[PDB]
């Protein structure tokens, strides 16, 4: 993930919030993420996680059980929604 | 809560889900629910909840941290939203 930069700065991909919501619904459904067929709609990105070499960055996903609304919150600030 | 029936049907009050959502937000915030000023919007009572007299009913209120989307549910059935 360090090999994805934009003008030197190292950003978290915009498709990383899809594989994070897709790996959190699979857990919610008790299935392996590679055996679940998902369809995310109206995915929005409000900020950009700033990676850093030799460091650890944490992010909290939260998928609403029935309806299917998901967050990728990083504390109190939203990094993505859909 | 059993002293509220509609032609013999003992239903859970529509404002019952308002308090459950109100108390859940306070528990998420850590504050006491009586010290919290809330505002629910578009509270749909998706389906009716028939309270079981002389028994116990379970709900699974869920509030999204930042957006505020709350949801009262029982198993895989939706009972409220907003
Ligand atoms: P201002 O114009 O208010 O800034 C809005 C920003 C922060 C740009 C926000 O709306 C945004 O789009 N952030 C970046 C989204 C992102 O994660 N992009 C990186 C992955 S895609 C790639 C080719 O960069
Ligand atoms: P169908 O046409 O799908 O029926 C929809 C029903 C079952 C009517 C559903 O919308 C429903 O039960 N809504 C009522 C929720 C409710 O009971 N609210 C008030 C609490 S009881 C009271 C006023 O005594």
């Amino acid at each position: 993930l360090l090999e994805h930069a934009v003008d030197g700065r190292m950003l978290f991909p915009a498709t990383g919030t899809l594989v994070l919501a897709w790996k959190t619904l699979a857990k919610l459904k008790g299935v392996e993420f590679e055996q679940l067929g998902v369809q995310m709609t109206n995915v929005q990105i409000h900020q950009a996680l700033f990676l850093n070499p030799g460091g650890k960055t944490t992010v909290s996903v939260s998928v609403m059980p029935i309806t299917g609304e998901f967050q990728v919150r990083d504390g109190e600030s939203l990094i993505s929604s859909g």
